[PDB]
């Protein structure tokens, strides 16, 4: 999906 990308990406902030 297109969410978890920033999802993912979160954890990386």
């Amino acid at each position: 999906g297109l969410t978890w990308f920033i999802n993912k990406f979160r954890i990386v902030k």
